[PDB]
């Protein structure tokens, strides 16, 4: 939704007390506190790393909204990579193909010749079937 977003930044707001756009264990713990719970440092760190996509110990935005979303971030994760594994399997088969890659890749600006697209599609192709599915489209990336 998108108003389900809009009240979800209205929250933010309203969590980041000095309005640095991250929240703090502090802050946090202001307003675990004011709902009528009493966290320990050590579990208001673990809420944080949970979210913490970018491991700086605060929650920005978007690991809010893996917050809000409930979620855990390797979880977050995976359906971002999925999204854009999704980007360059055009027929939406489950496998990204040599003429999906090079498709892709020159309407996104990076024309590549035939040889260095053929060599990585070899590359992450683990099974030898020819194609990259997803479990090889993230090991790719690591
Ligand atoms: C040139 C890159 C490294 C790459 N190399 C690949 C090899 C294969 Cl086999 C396939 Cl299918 C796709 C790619 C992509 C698309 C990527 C994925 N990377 C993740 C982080 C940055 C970057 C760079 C870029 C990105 O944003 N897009
Ligand atoms: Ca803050
Ligand atoms: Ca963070
Ligand atoms: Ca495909
Ligand atoms: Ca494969
Ligand atoms: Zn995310």
């Amino acid at each position: 939704t998108e108003e389900q977003i809009a009240e979800f930044k209205e929250a933010f707001s309203l969590f980041d007390k000095d309005g640095d756009g991250t929240i703090t264990t502090k802050e946090l713990g202001t307003v675990m506190r004011s709902l009528g719970q009493n966290p320990t440092e050590a579990e208001l760190q673990d809420m944080i790393n949970e979210v913490d996509a970018d491991g700086n110990g605060t929650i920005d935005f978007p690991e809010f909204l893996t917050m809000m979303a409930r979620k855990m971030k390797d979880t977050d994760s995976e359906e971002e990579i999925r999204e854009a594994f999704r980007v360059f399997d055009k027929d939406g088969n489950g496998y990204i193909s040599a003429a999906e890659l090079r498709h892709v890749m020159t309407n996104l600006g990076e024309k590549l010749t035939d040889e260095e697209v053929d060599e990585m599609i070899r590359e992450a192709d683990i099974d030898g079937d020819g194609q990259v599915n997803y479990e090889e489209f993230v090991q790719m990336m690591t």
